[PDB]
């Protein structure tokens, strides 16, 4: 029954998921002055040209755009990563107001939202086995700020009316996630965790420095989704973000000088 409310939110999660107080939890604040350029990072490769989206689902916590990950169709390689990581889904976290919503922060700045493109390490065969490994997942995180509209987001925005409540899904084929990227692939990276229960410490985080701009109308439509199921009291799906967690014994590395 975890969620984002006062009675089931991030400050309660540790009771059922004690790893919430672990040594490599996410998100974190990215102190840009302390992060260090790492010459050992290889070029990052986002290869999404053959992506096969399938479906969009309101899971009661966010909405996921799901991909066919039965072959190496959309993959992430390079950067800090060893081997090949296959795209399985993306989703967002967002706020009730434009001044909050991101999970990672940059010098304590909160963005209006944060996109997570979730990938699993193909050496482990399936996502469920990958999440049991310290290098099982790679999540590409992209900040959203409110300004001009992001054209490649509009197809997502326009289907949300059909998945308003928890458990609803809709066909979402032929969506191109390349339309959600910014121009630059400059990034910060560090070892962390899933940001929702079960909070497993299996993620290499790659957080892009350049945000994408989305319009006020686009993010307003995110905020019309519901956490609740159909026929239940309406609880707007807003503020579905975990705050920054202690950095502990970690260093954030930058891909750029
Ligand atoms: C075991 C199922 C895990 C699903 C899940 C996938 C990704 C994230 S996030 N927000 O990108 O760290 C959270 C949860
Ligand atoms: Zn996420």
């Amino acid at each position: 029954h975890w969620g984002y409310g006062k009675h089931n939110g991030p400050e309660h999660w540790h009771k059922d998921f004690p790893i919430a107080k672990g040594e490599r939890q996410s998100p974190v604040d990215i102190d840009t002055h302390t992060a260090k350029y790492d010459p050992s990072l290889k070029p990052l490769s986002v290869s999404y040209d053959q992506a096969t989206s399938l479906r969009i689902l309101n899971n009661g916590h966010a909405f996921n755009v799901e991909f066919d990950d039965s072959q190496d169709k959309a993959v992430l390689k390079g950067g800090p990563l060893d081997g090949t990581y296959r795209l399985i889904q993306f989703h967002f976290h967002w706020g009730s107001l434009d001044g909050q919503g991101s999970e990672h922060t940059v010098d304590k700045k909160k963005y209006a939202a944060e996109l997570h493109l979730v990938h699993w390490n193909t050496k482990y065969g399936d996502f469920g086995k990958a999440v049991q490994q310290p290098d099982g997942l790679a999540v590409l995180g992209i900040f959203l700020k409110v300004g001009s509209a992001k054209p490649g987001l509009q197809k997502v925005v326009d289907v949300l009316d059909s998945i308003k409540t928890k458990g609803k899904s809709a066909d979402f084929t032929n969506f191109d996630p390349r339309g959600l990227l910014p121009e630059s692939l400059d990034y910060w990276t560090y070892p962390g965790s899933l940001t929702t229960p079960p909070l497993l410490e299996c993620v290499t985080w790659i957080v892009l420095k350049e945000p994408i701009s989305v319009s006020s109308e686009q993010v307003l439509k995110f905020r019309k989704l519901n956490f609740n199921g159909e026929g239940e009291p309406e609880e707007l799906m807003v503020d579905n973000w975990r705050p920054a967690q202690p950095l502990k014994n970690r260093q954030i590395k930058a891909s750029f000088k």
